[PDB]
């Protein structure tokens, strides 16, 4: 029993962060096989924050202009390139912590876990989900950038991003792993600001469905809907469309609750529109949607 | 910025579970050096969750009825004792994985990071506090037994948690790893049942302060109170009392903010008293009393 917002082990994870310097500017990186990756603005000058050309500053570079440390064991730089916003550094030694990953690219909705780092060594893990802005709300101090978010499945890592930046708003930025960044931002001081967000329907609903296996079932009710009645309350909301594939999704958890998707839906709608009236639902006051239906799968 | 439920990178553990069968009973163990610890009810029989008497049960055990696995490499056992409700068993082989650790108890209102584990195999990662009824509010399925919660210190891992049983509610109660129960629980089944459980005070105010340093401001006013009559309104909404050495462990956040902590006791006398009126507080709609002075300190 229980419900608790809960992180990959990230053992796998600790044993390919390394410490990135370039002049005086240090951050983290990520060691796997005889590669480091890390964020390309470890390059840039304070004369340059403006309107930077990263192109001409790596031309600039030589392999010793990079240090990079894993523990207290320097790593021989022998080689450097450029994917798109991340810089890889070859370097003469293969990691032998090398975990078996994948490199993939998550879609709003979709959650994964981060290990904060400072200075190449982790400090802390949560659970954090891409937002519909491509945005997350993490916990990130300076120092942090090159930390790196992942999934595992049985053995195997995928690595999905990698944090660059800090938002006006405090939100947070960065890329997948190929350097290609979350959303329409780059990595150069500007005034970019996130767009609007909006609330992830189907991780409700999987939240709603982990209540009830936990218990907590005042929120239920007699009445059910349609998906078209149900999306009309849901723009009102600022609330994402159900398609028939998120009902799809969720058809496991319906079975084992028995209640229909729809039924949850009607309950969700009167939530909307009365409010909770104080009572909480796994411990929350406000309908939490950080929780997809796997994670709800997996941890009960 | 950001503020997160945060857990400790939980590497140094993971190398160190294990899992130990006995009969068709079978839980996780945690593995130092030449010992195993784990809870003793791996030993207890179908037709003894009476009144089971666990020195009966361990006298007629051998150490070849003890099968312990560290990955697919089943590990000796050489010697075997009780230390109250936990058992060790002695191994031929040392744990090359051990880290710098001890074993600590911890009080109401601290927090450790529990690694949830099934079959030997860490699956996940959470925050959890001890409450004031010795229980916590933890993630937990069947087979669980014998995951550890615990503290990382620089390089040293403090135990002070290990999963025995789940109560009527849904909480979770455990020993330290000296096998003393957290609280008036025993491992057997019997009607027992959690007492009345307390807000952690000093908590909820550590949390305002990392409110105050991530932009959230709106709780705030300008009325300051006495210790004393904030103690008064504290007990009617089931509050902790508020000490000097409470007052004296926020010193750290008050300075940096510049708020005094009356100041701060005054906001939230007010926040009992009206409640939020929809507006949330870092992403939460009631006051999150699971936060540590020192776990602010450290992520802000
Ligand atoms: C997107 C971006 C673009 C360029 C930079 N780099 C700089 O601003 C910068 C880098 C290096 C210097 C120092 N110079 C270069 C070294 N040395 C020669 C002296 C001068 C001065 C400024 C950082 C970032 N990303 C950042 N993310 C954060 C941050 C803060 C808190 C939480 N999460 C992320 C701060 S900056
Ligand atoms: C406190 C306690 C006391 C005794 C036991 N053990 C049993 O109930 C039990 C143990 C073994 C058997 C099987 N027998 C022994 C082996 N074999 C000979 C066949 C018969 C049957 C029952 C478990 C516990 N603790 C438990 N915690 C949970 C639990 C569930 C979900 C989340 N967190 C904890 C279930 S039981």
């Amino acid at each position: 029993s229980g419900f608790r917002k809960m992180a990959f082990p990230s053992g796998k994870v600790e044993g390919c962060m390394v410490q990135v310097t370039c002049g005086t500017t240090t951050l983290n990186g990520l060691w796997l096989d005889d590669v480091v990756y890390c964020p390309r603005h470890v390059i840039c000058t304070s004369e340059d924050m403006l309107n930077p050309n990263y192109e001409d500053l790596l031309i600039r570079k030589s392999n010793h202009n990079f240090l990079v440390q894993a523990g207290n064991v320097q790593l021989r730089v022998i080689g450097h390139s450029m994917q798109n916003c991340v810089l890889k550094l070859k370097v003469d030694t293969a990691n032998p912590k090398t975990p078996k990953y994948k490199f993939v690219r998550i879609q709003p909705g979709q959650t994964f876990s981060v290990l904060a780092c400072y200075n190449g060594s982790p400090s802390g893990v949560y659970q954090c989900a891409m937002r519909h802005n491509f945005t997350i709300k993490g916990s990130f101090l300076n120092g942090s950038c090159g930390s790196v978010g992942f999934n595992i499945d049985y053995d195997c890592v995928s690595f999905c991003y990698m944090h660059h930046m800090e938002l006006p708003t405090g939100v947070h930025a960065g890329t997948d792993l190929e350097g290609n960044f979350y959303g329409p931002f780059v990595d150069r001081q500007t005034a970019q600001a996130a767009g609007t967000d909006t609330t992830i329907t189907v991780n409700v609903l999987a939240w709603l469905y982990a209540a009830v296996i936990n218990g907590d079932r005042w929120f239920l009710n007699r009445f059910t809907t349609t998906l078209n009645d149900f999306n009309l309350v849901a723009m009102k909301y600022n609330y994402e469309p159900l398609t028939q594939d998120h009902v799809d999704i969720l058809g496991p958890l319906s079975a084992q609750t028995g209640i229909a998707v729809l039924d949850m839906c009607a309950s969700l709608k009167e939530l909307l529109q009365n409010g909770m009236n104080g009572r909480t639902i796994l411990g929350s006051a406000l309908l939490e949607d950080e929780f997809t239906p796997f994670d709800v799968v997996r941890q009960c």
